């Protein structure tokens, strides 16, 4: 569909009453597959991360390790088509702006390009910005075809404030997710039995980012 249509017609709207919202299907399998291959590509040529440090042992040939992360910015050779993932959320935040929430978004971070191994190893439930950072819309990108979370676990709990309920989201190929990146949605990766491929974005509003600056850019005279 139209970045447009999309945006006006689903996101906002199931962005304002729940904030969060799933988008099946957001660039078709050939496209979708692209991009995994371009991450797949990343992956096997060394570009991640060794992942994050869960238990470190005192003895360091045992310590086990998460999440692997890379940073994308869309122009690297072999990483085109993340640059158009990238170019199509910017369009449909576009679209979007001034109509989610009270926030007008000016900028974005670079995309969080992030590999779970398949060891056993998720995510801590956690709040993305929880001290005012500047973020306000949490966009993340999924590529695992044929993901079975029965089998692979890899679901993405989210306990959406004041809610007596948590949110599961598997993490299906070709899909994309947004969500308020406050307190009002904690959030887990519940552990992952299979590779995980993910590639998130944060979108800035313009004033909660400009104080941020002071919540910590100086000039000599
Ligand atoms: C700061 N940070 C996160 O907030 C992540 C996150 O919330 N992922 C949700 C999901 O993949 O469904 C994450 O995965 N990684 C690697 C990371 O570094
Ligand atoms: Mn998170």
């Amino acid at each position: 569909l139209p970045a447009l249509k999309l945006a006006l017609e689903y996101i906002v709207p199931c962005m304002n009453k729940h904030g969060i919202c799933v988008v099946d299907d957001f660039l078709g399998k050939e496209t979708g597959q692209q991009i995994g291959d371009e991450v797949r590509a990343l992956h096997d040529t060394g570009k991640f991360t060794d992942g994050q440090l869960v238990s470190q042992k005192s003895d360091s040939s045992k310590d086990i390790r998460g999440d692997k992360i890379t940073w994308i910015e869309g122009k690297e050779p072999g990483c085109e088509t993340i640059g158009l993932l990238m170019s199509s959320m910017d369009d449909l935040i576009r679209h979007c702006n001034g109509k989610l929430g009270s926030y007008k978004i000016n900028g974005r971070t670079k995309a969080m390009v992030a590999c779970y191994p398949g060891n056993g190893t998720g995510y801590v439930r956690h709040v993305d910005n929880p001290n005012g950072d500047g973020r306000c819309v949490t966009c993340i990108y999924y590529l695992n075809k044929d993901w079975d979370a029965k089998v692979s676990g890899g679901i993405l709990r989210i306990f959406p404030e004041g809610k007596a309920q948590f949110a599961d989201i598997e993490p299906k190929f070709d899909r994309l997710l947004f969500f308020w990146s406050d307190r009002r949605n904690p959030h887990e990766v519940q552990p992952a039995y299979a590779t995980r491929y993910a590639i998130t974005v944060w979108y800035f509003d313009a004033d909660e980012r400009a104080r941020a600056k002071v919540k910590y850019v100086r000039v000599e005279l």
